[PDB]
RNA sequence: GGUCUAGAGGACAGAAUUCAACGGGUGUGCCAAUGGCCACUUUCCAGGUGGCAAAGCCCGUUGAGCUUCGAAGUGGCACCAGAACCGGAGGACAAAGUC
DNA sequence: GACTTTGTCCTCCGGTTCTGGAACCACA
DNA sequence: TGTGGTTC
DNA sequence: TGTGGTT
């Protein structure tokens, strides 16, 4: 409710190490109590408990079975009896077994599938479960905080609250399984660790009336937390696991039914290969099964297949495989399957059902995540170096051993922390201690921390760069934190030691005492996904009670509507557009009179959505220009040349292989051609593999095998210690290297925050990873070891690098939702200014099934996990909470396709840079030029400065303007898709306006197209309409409401096909015509 | 100034373009930002493990020397975490088949 | 550079389920 | 504003 | 090319 910052701060223990292995102590203390506690928990449990599979990391062993844990449990119900010298009834087995289960229940209401309140679960039990002399839990105690019914008699007034206590009551079990176990000798169940020959700590005394001390309260509750999320997780992988085995029963007789004959096919298909292959044997049941992957693009290569002879030769089936692949190689699947696709005994497979090969790949993909499915969450016990929990510290007024932060105790920024109770360590004996304060190291993260209130100790105000106030907040609980490569050390040295304290900061809204800011009322937000919805009912009257005023930053979120889109990238982090609700009543504007770009809005007529500025939110990094394209060139020269000499490397290692027909087809393309006609390679390695192979030229057919064999391996040798050394001086060049490096603030960086940087940090690794697990012997596997970490320090470099960058770039995103802009004054050199009103929400796009997906190519996936949007969307509603700032998202499928001015589709492309088109000295074309080039066979024709080239993947959006031959409009892709969905926003945008799935049937006698019905929205429209045709191109809507599905598509400006339903094929190609068709008919005159 | 609208910090193209001493401090990191030496890992490289060492880093003041108008300028940025768990996918290696 | 199949190892990205209390009464 | 057992 | 990203 409110939100919540962890502030990590550094303890200064180089003047105290009595304290500092006191903290360690007490961090061992901590997790042994917690192990303890949870042993204890899962014995009363009595199920099988399982464990991380070793020797193999996939399935899971059981470590301790239902027998162990019920036989074990009794030993120590047994001996728990005589321990408490009980001399009235044991109980059976049977009947001490039930009355641990019944107590676990309570203690782990998830076990059962109820709620459970760690805080209050640990607070009932732990003395009626360790006090000899507890009276909890049952009715007798006087004290505890008073029921809320008599809350309300005092103050507030009763009649529904005092019945639900006594009916509540009347369903608590707990004093019965308490009397129960004091009835058996086990009034005492569990030990107070502190109070016990576990610790070695000499605590303080207890008091008279005391045998729990806090250190135990935090332990016990730690224990219950644990397992109960666990408990969640058992539940649920089950849970999940019986949907599969429902999901796969209800495939089969619900998609070939009658369709049998085929699955036998494919059958023999899938272990044809399996056997045909000359890869690694097959270990998998759904080895070598036809999956989604390996018939990427098979749409394509089915059609064509369709226009052919069933006896026709394989070169022009094969072929007309190779086509569908050079249309765009990263979405093509594998040339093997449909090479035996082709084969006449398989062509039943695609000939019949030409889609029921991706049907049963849907299959395969459910047999395969079943047969890797868990049916258990692993359980595994805390661990003080293994798998650390930390010890908690209550605030000043907690419950448990507290804390204050002392605000400039030793100086001016010299803060400390005062441990009330702690540990302290003298030649080998622990002793607890009484307040103990602690210096801080320095930390420019804690001046955003400002005293509040003297007298309360636990206040004080939050610093914020988008803030004009501070706000106002409290210190929370803390925890005592090492890091983990410090932890599973021993060593004999005085390991760095974290606080990190719980900071709770007030919005602004918070503070005025409402749930809500008054602006959430407007905006429907639903799901997870935030799906943004908007009240059209509601903001006529809320723009009466909230004019805008001109107030800036956070001054100015309860005066003006308006909305900021984003559209994130991966060439510029952020794209956005800020509109602003107004009334049409408006004019024209301060720079050279030009009516407002605006949308219209739904419901009112009065109103409209105006816009106010669009912006590019690079991050640093993100520009481009000669010289920055020249470093990044010279950053990865030598990278990208020794990456080409191995590679070269490995075609001479396959030359010694012990296959005649390996390395004689081996041996031919190393002979055949000349060593680097790119010239890829440094000089003098490329020089010394050109040695070796005209040594083995004059050997090659004139000697023996064994001999000739052995002089192949002892050239590599030669030439992997030559570039070994290359290896070396790079690395050398890349940590110690004296590099340029920036001085304050400045533009136009290197590497920065862009994804580029990233990967090329990525692209070292990839490289070091495959130079170590390079093989001198041919066709033999190298992997790492089971155990095994590579390039630590490079990988925690790459992971840091996405974490400032994801930070920074939701923290752009809300500084300019608020309106603050970081602009230079070199009198000043950079500071956050409030510019503009602020947004009351953040628009994105909805992009939640945008996953990674083995059915998309590996290179997709890849930038997928570079570009990672979902974390940009999550770390948005974190950083959002205390400023107020609604996130919501947008359906965004085709906002990049369509004009957000016009709604005519459109085509993403690029203009041709002038570096190529310049007489004097011209720089070679770009990939995309060259494709474009080729498809057209545009060789002799002379391109201009800014020709626009469509490639359907460019920064420029371009969409046909009016029946104008040439007439386009042209805008930024990701500004057009930014607006785009502030478009959809206003007008309540549902894709069937636009888009529309239909399946053949007769209606009223002919053959017509019935809708989908998807969503209320789909069923509103078209439930009672269908879809006729003259030609099959363009369809038109009826009244009356093949076997593939045909999509329609729709050009809501009328431009393409007069806004005519089409079918989706020939639309994109009208699209394509009259953007494309005109840009190639100019080019070429 | 050329191209393109959204008319904005507009967007594309283009033309243009660091020592020293002393004092204090070194939370997590990033910005061209991936530490150094030794030993071990059979072997040289990569990677790892361990050991050692001084610092390297910022900030301030006083000097120099640079570089633009005697003055100024020799650093900027971000930070909500903890544990366990279930998934989704990358990466590397070998064979084979493909643009 | 891009793409597929086979296995096995290290890594990363996304989401879940717990969490980072409050207050009364007898104490001696 | 104590703690420690106790109830919310 | 055809949801979203962009070699």
């Amino acid at each position: 409710s409110m939100a919540v910052k962890s502030i990590k701060v550094k303890l200064r223990l180089d003047d105290m190490p009595e304290i500092r292995a006191g903290l360690w102590k007490l961090h061992k203390e901590v997790n042994a109590g917690v192990r303890y506690y949870t042993e204890w928990l899962s014995l009363l449990r009595q199920e099988n408990l399982y464990r991380r599979s070793p020797n193999g990391d996939g399935e899971q062993e059981c470590d301790k079975t239902a027998e162990e844990c019920k036989a074990e449990l009794l030993e120590r119900l047994r001996a728990r009896q005589v321990e408490n010298g009980h001399r009235g009834p044991a109980g059976s087995d049977d009947e001490l077994l039930q009355l641990a289960r019944q107590l676990y229940e309570l203690l782990v209401p998830q076990a059962i599938g109820a709620k459970g309140d760690a805080q209050q679960i640990a607070r009932k039990f732990l003395s009626p479960l360790a006090d000899k002399d507890a009276v909890g839990g049952l009715g007798i105690a006087k004290a505890g905080n008073k029921p809320r019914w008599v809350r309300m008699r005092e103050a507030g007034e009763w009649e529904e609250e005092k019945e639900k206590a006594e009916t509540r009551k009347s369903a608590d079990r707990t004093a019965d399984v308490l009397r129960a176990l004091a009835d058996f000798g086990l009034k005492p169940l569990m030990r107070v660790y502190t109070d016990s020959e576990m610790s070695s700590v000499e605590w303080k005394p207890l008091r008279k009336g005391q045998a729990v001390r806090t250190w135990d309260r935090d332990m016990f509750q730690q224990a219950i937390e644990r397992m109960m999320s666990w408990e969640s997780w058992n539940q649920r992988v089950g849970q999940e696991y019986a949907k599969l085995v429902e999901q796969k029963n209800r495939f089969e007789q619900k998609n070939f039914v009658g369709q049998e004959h085929l699955v036998h096919l494919v059958n023999q298909l899938q272990q044809d290969m399996k056997e045909a292959s000359p890869g690694l044997e097959s270990k998998e049941q759904t080895a070598h099964y036809v999956t989604g992957r390996a018939l990427r693009g098979s749409d394509k290569v089915f059609e064509k297949w369709g226009k052919l002879a069933p006896d026709a030769p394989f070169d022009l089936y094969d072929a007309e495989i190779k086509n569908v692949q050079r249309r765009n190689t990263r979405r093509f699947g594998s040339h093997d399957l449909f090479a035996k696709l082709a084969e006449p005994e398989y062509q039943a497979l695609w000939r019949e059902d030409a889609s029921f090969l991706t049907r049963y790949a849907v299959y395969n993909s459910i047999l395969r995540k079943l047969n890797h499915a868990k049916m258990f969450a692993t359980f595994t016990l805390p661990d003080a170096t293994a798998h650390p929990i930390w010890t908690r510290f209550d605030k000043l007024g907690g419950n448990l051993h507290q804390y204050t932060f002392l605000f400039n105790e030793f100086g001016e920024r010299r803060h400390a922390i005062r441990f009330h109770k702690l540990l302290k360590v003298e030649n080998g004996v622990a002793r607890e201690v009484d307040d103990v304060t602690v210096p801080i190291s320095m930390s420019e993260q804690l001046d955003n921390l400002l005293p509040r209130d003297p007298n309360e100790p636990i206040a004080l105000y939050f610093r914020d760069y988008g803030a004009e106030q501070h706000f106002t907040g409290e210190f929370g609980g803390a925890k005592i934190q090492c890091r983990r490569d410090q932890l599973a050390h021993m060593h004999r040295r005085r390991r760095d030691v974290y606080l990190n304290v719980s900071v709770r900061v007030q919005s602004q809204s918070e503070a005025r005492g409402e749930r809500r800011p008054p602006y959430a009322a407007v905006f429907r937000l639903v799901g997870d996904n935030h799906r943004a919805f908007v009240h059209f009912d509601k903001l006529s009257d809320y723009l009466a009670e909230h004019p805008d005023d001109g107030k800036l930053g956070s001054e100015g979120l309860l005066s003006g509507l308006r909305v900021m889109s984003v559209a994130l990238g991966l060439r510029t982090s952020a794209s956005i557009s800020v509109f602003r609700v107004a009334r049409k009543d408006e004019l024209k504007p301060n720079s050279k009179g030009r009516v407002p770009f605006f949308f219209p809005i739904k419901g009112n007529d009065n109103l409209v959505a105006v816009h106010e500025r669009s912006q590019l939110l690079k991050l640093p990094g993100e520009t481009e220009s000669k010289d920055l394209r020249a470093i990044r060139e010279e950053r990865q020269r030598t990278l990208r040349q020794l990456r080409t000499q191995l590679a070269y490397l490995r075609l001479l290692v396959r030359c010694g292989s012990e296959d005649v027909g390996r390395r004689e087809r081996s041996w031919a393309k190393l002979i055949e051609q000349p060593v680097d006609a790119a010239n890829h390679m440094t000089p003098d390695w490329r020089e010394a593999f050109e040695n070796e192979l005209q040594k083995l030229k004059s050997l090659h057919g004139i000697c023996s095998d064994k001999e000739w064999m052995d002089a192949v391996y002892e050239s590599v040798r030669r030439v992997w210690r030559h570039m070994g050394k290359q290896v070396r001086d790079w690395r050398k060049d890349v940590r110690s290297g004296e590099r340029p490096k920036i001085r304050g603030y400045a533009k136009d960086v290197v590497g920065g925050n862009s994804i580029e940087q990233i990967e090329y940090l990525e692209r070292q690794y990839k490289f070091l990873k495959s130079w170590s697990f390079f093989g001198k012997v041919s066709g033999q596997v190298i992997r790492a070891e089971k155990g095994s970490r590579f390039a630590i320090t490079l990988r925690e470099h790459i992971d840091h690098a996405k974490e400032d960058r994801l930070k920074k770039l939701a923290d752009r995103i809300i500084m300019e939702a608020l309106g603050y802009v970081y602009a230079l004054d070199e009198r000043g050199k950079g500071k956050w200014v409030a510019k503009y009103p602020p947004c009351q929400l953040i628009l994105l796009a909805e992009l939640s099934e945008y996953q990674f997906n083995n059915d998309r190519p590996p290179s997709e996936n890849n930038q997928l996990m570079q570009w990672s949007h979902r974390g940009v969307f999550q770390e948005l509603i974190n950083q959002a909470q205390v400023h107020d700032l609604l996130v919501g998202t947008m359906y965004a499928a085709f906002s990049s396709r369509f004009d957000a001015r016009t709604g005519a589709p459109g085509i993403r492309c690029r203009r041709v840079p002038a570096r190529c088109t310049q007489e004097h000295n011209p720089e070679p074309f770009p990939w995309w030029l060259n494709k474009f080039v080729v498809e057209h066979t545009l060789d002799a024709c002379p391109l201009r400065a800014d020709d626009l080239i469509p490639t359907g993947e460019g920064e420029i959006f371009v969409s046909p303007f009016s029946a104008e031959e040439g007439d386009f409009h042209q805008i930024h892709a990701a500004l057009n898709a930014a607006q785009n969905l502030q478009q959809r926003l206003w007008s309540d945008f549902d894709i069937s306006q636009i888009r529309l799935r239909c399946d053949w049937g007769e209606v009223d006698g002919e053959l017509v197209l019935i809708p989908r019905l998807t969503g209320k929205r789909t069923a509103d429209s078209y439930s009672n309409k269908v879809f006729y045709t003259n030609t099959g191109v363009t369809y038109y809507e009826r009244e009356r409401g093949r076997e593939k599905s045909v999509v329609l598509m729709r050009d809501p400006s009328g431009i393409i096909n007069r806004g005519n339903w089409t079918r989706q094929k020939e639309f994109w190609s009208m699209v394509n015509q009259r953007i494309e068709g005109y840009l190639v008919k100019q080019i070429r005159s």
